[PDB]
């Protein structure tokens, strides 16, 4: 039978009041024999109609995927209410229903350094520019790359890690060709993350 | 009914001929009232009997789970050896099979680097020292940390990330004082990968 998932919003749409938060209940393995599949969503036990919801055949494995994403308001994930999604399919002998909501626990901001280049790098014709992002809980963060106010997107991020200390850190990896690296005024790391004051901390790295 | 999860042997364990690399199965939510699990194991389809199986009550969460470890050698590993588990249970409608192997691929050696604490850490009481393993391809690596052959343990690597490049990339962070960073005459981080020559590399900094 078909499995759901549900999936909370991106910390930085929860973290940005311009954004819209989102969580996501996604079906898989339905059969293509019995495609329609039937979602409702509630927030705290209360039903809600405002989701969007698609649906597509898997053409690569012969299943139909349905997502249903449901907008949000930042204060209500913020004050920990619950959006339980309910999925109905005729290869289902009883409803799934799946709940998600943000737990309450320890918050502490990180501490935001940018590591150059190491030198043994610098004689290659690529550099990588290291971000490190330390002490943080909870551990939902998003960290992403500028240049002189453009946007950077040759960059990876790790997962968050569990650190040693009961905190987390994430480390982002800027790449570009070394002559970029020379040629450009600065490189900015921006990250959002609920400790941090105005939920936003820029650190540059300045040539 | 209870489910069956197989894994693969440590990336170190295969990398050094003087440990044993290991297949595990592991199967959870077993029913306490049919603690009875048979695992039977596989190599090529030829049966095996030489695995270690252990069941513990999780009493956590009020069922049974078991762990069987299966010995493996070093070249069945490498040149691509299908190793299968075979479970029954009294809940299981039929047997439950999983099978594991090393996946044939593109061989790439990492490069490896180590960048000092950031500047503005050295004012702090504790800093990080941070090896970076760059350009290694399959995404299987170990690294760990010494200093002066001795062993340091506070340190976490992170999961290996699929780079622009196609390649891998692992950071590991070293924890430690301020004053052990300015003290200590020299830090290496080891890595272990099958794409280095003698699958080994140290790299050194004060
Ligand atoms: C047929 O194919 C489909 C599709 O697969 C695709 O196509 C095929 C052909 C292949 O090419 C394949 O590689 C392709 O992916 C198959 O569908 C897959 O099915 C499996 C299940 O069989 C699903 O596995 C679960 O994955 C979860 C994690 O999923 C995310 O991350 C994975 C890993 O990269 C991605 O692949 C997924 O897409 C998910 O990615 C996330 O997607 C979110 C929703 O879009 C994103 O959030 C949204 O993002 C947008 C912006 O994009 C907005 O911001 C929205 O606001 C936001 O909501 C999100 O960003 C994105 N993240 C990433 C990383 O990109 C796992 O969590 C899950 O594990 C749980 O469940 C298991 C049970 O099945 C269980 O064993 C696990 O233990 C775990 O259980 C949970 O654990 C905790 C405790 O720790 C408990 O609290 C939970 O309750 C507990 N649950 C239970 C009940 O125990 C699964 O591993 C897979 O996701 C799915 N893929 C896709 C793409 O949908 C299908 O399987 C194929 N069928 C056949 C027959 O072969
Ligand atoms: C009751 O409790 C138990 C126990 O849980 C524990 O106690 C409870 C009370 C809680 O406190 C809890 O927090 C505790 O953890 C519950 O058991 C769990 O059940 C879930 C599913 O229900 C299992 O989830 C799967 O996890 C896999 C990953 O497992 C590792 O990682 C997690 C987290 O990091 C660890 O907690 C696990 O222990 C696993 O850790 C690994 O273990 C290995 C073997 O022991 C280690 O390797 C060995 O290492 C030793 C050294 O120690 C030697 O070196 C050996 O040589 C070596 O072999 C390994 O190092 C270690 N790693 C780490 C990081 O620690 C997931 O892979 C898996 O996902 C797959 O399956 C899903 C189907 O359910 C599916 O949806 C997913 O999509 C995915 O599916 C597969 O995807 C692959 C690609 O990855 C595809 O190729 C496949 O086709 C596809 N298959 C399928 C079928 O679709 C699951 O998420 C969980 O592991 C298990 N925990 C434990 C501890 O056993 C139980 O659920 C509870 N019951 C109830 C009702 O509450």
């Amino acid at each position: 039978g078909p499995s759901v998932f549900i999936f909370p919003p991106n910390i930085k749409d929860v973290l940005m009041i311009s954004l819209t938060p989102k969580v996501t209940c996604v079906v898989v393995d339905v059969s293509e024999d019995d495609p329609d599949v039937q979602i409702s969503w509630f927030v705290n036990n209360v039903e809600v109609h405002t989701a969007q919801t698609q649906t597509h055949r898997e053409d690569y494995n012969s299943t139909i995927r349905v997502v249903s994403t449901l907008p949000i308001q930042h204060q209500d994930w913020m004050s920990g209410k619950e959006f339980k999604c309910k999925v109905n399919n005729k290869d289902l002998p009883s409803p799934i229903e799946r709940t998600i909501s943000k737990i309450k626990g320890l918050v502490r901001a990180p501490q935001v350094y940018i590591l150059p280049p190491p030198a043994e790098q610098l004689s290659r014709k690529d550099v990588s520019l290291t971000c490190l992002v330390v002490g943080f809980n909870p551990g939902d963060i998003s960290v992403e790359w500028t240049s002189n106010g453009h946007t950077e997107e040759n960059y990876k991020d790790t997962a968050p890690v569990l650190d040693s200390d009961g905190s987390y850190f994430i480390y982002s990896k800027l790449n570009m060709k070394t002559s970029k690296w020379e040629k450009t005024d600065s490189f900015s790391c921006n990250v959002r993350h609920e400790g941090l004051k105005n939920y936003y901390l820029k650190k540059t790295i300045s040539r």
